[PDB]
């Protein structure tokens, strides 16, 4: 998984140098993005390049311009329509240029992660890899680099999927957003938190359980007043688990 994380990494950059000449010129390239990429039978090499263009406008500083936030709230549907693509060539791409954001933006792309993140949760289950993978990476380098507290939610309720993949992968997520998100990230979460953790602790599957006990020792350097209680309201079998 590292590989493939440092994969979309290399990638950010392998794009062309572009020229922005003007607030006007990026607000029209962004719309010229938008209209090739929200177009379902539009070549998919253009719409790859697109996608690619969204990189080389970051690149050549498009995020310092006044309204670049708005002009990015327009790629909304193109992003959403990118990452369900037929064409994993097209979902790769549109995973690998929303880490950039997210790299790029940080918190700053806490309206964007939001937005599509239930986009590329729903690449997860895809039984084709390439399809899975694009996904799970692109989840973690948001996570890794928008630290926005109204993404715990989106991530947690996915804790309890009928797909087995869905839930182990929740769960490495929820311990890595533990890992690398300060305490007072975490602060308006507590509860949402510990149950998702107290789920997953009873969950029928071997993996997720093993991930969710990560998630609970992440939880408890952060709160160890509510992780405690947490421990002692578990049957002692789930408590022994926990100790190993």
């Amino acid at each position: 998984g590292a590989v493939d994380e440092e994969d979309f990494i290399k990638a950010f950059d392998d794009v062309p140098v572009v020229q922005i000449y003007s607030s006007r010129d990026l607000e029209e390239s962004i719309n010229k993005i938008r209209e090739i990429l929200s177009d379902d039978k539009h070549d998919w090499e253009q719409r790859v390049n697109a996608l690619k263009k969204i990189r080389s406008l970051l690149l050549a500083g498009a995020a310092e311009y006044d309204n670049f936030f708005q002009h990015l709230r327009l790629l909304d549907g193109a992003f959403k329509l990118s990452a369900k693509d037929l064409r994993s060539q097209v979902v790769r791409e549109a995973c690998i240029t929303l880490g950039h954001l997210s790299s790029v933006l940080g918190n700053k792309f806490d309206h964007g992660a939001e937005a599509i993140m239930p986009t590329i949760f729903n690449l997860i289950p895809n039984s084709a890899k390439i399809m899975a993978t694009s996904g799970v990476v692109a989840v973690r380098l948001i996570i890794r680099h928008t630290h926005i507290p109204r993404l715990i939610p989106v991530i947690t309720s996915n804790c309890t999927s009928k797909s087995v993949a869905v839930r182990r992968r929740c769960f490495e997520f929820l311990d890595l957003l533990l890992q690398e998100w300060q305490t007072h990230s975490l602060e308006r979460h507590i509860s949402v938190l510990a149950e998702t953790i107290k789920k997953g602790i009873h969950d029928a599957d071997s993996e997720a359980r093993i991930e969710a006990r990560k998630c609970y020792w992440g939880f408890h350097s952060h709160f160890s007043r509510e992780a405690e209680h947490l421990y002692h309201t578990l049957e002692s079998s789930y408590q022994k688990a926990l100790q190993s």
